[PDB]
């Protein structure tokens, strides 16, 4: 990130498989997106760490197919945060921003685009 970055814009999405950890998230606090890529149930899988590094549960397939190409060619900077329901038993709300070169903003438009998401302000 050289002559720096720009907010490609943000997104909403959640972590799930809570039941399977115990990892703690307090609200408002960062999460870490962490790739998996040699997953046996998905390839573009994403596990989702606490500050500490202690898996919390993973992104749902959806968001990990469309953001693993991202993560996987460095193409964003991926910033998540749990905004509210950290203390939830299943499933966990999860406020993303994407950061990276401008010129690389259309190749990520493009990759969100094409597994149905698309950046907000």
């Amino acid at each position: 990130f050289q002559g720096g970055s720009v907010l490609f814009g943000s997104l909403r999405g959640h972590v799930v498989g809570l039941r399977y950890y115990t990892g703690v998230v307090n609200n408002n606090e960062m999460v870490a997106l962490q790739r998996d890529p040699n997953n046996p149930y998905d390839k573009n899988a994403i596990k989702v760490n606490n500050v500490n590094g202690n898996q919390v549960g993973h992104l749902k397939k959806e968001l990990a197919g469309a953001l693993a190409y991202i993560m996987d060619n460095k193409l964003a900077q991926i910033e998540g945060v749990v905004p509210f329901g950290a203390n939830n038993a299943f499933t966990m709300p999860l406020h993303m921003t994407f950061w990276g070169k401008e010129e690389n903003r259309k190749a990520v438009s493009d990759q969100l685009k094409k597994h149905g998401f698309k950046l907000g302000p």
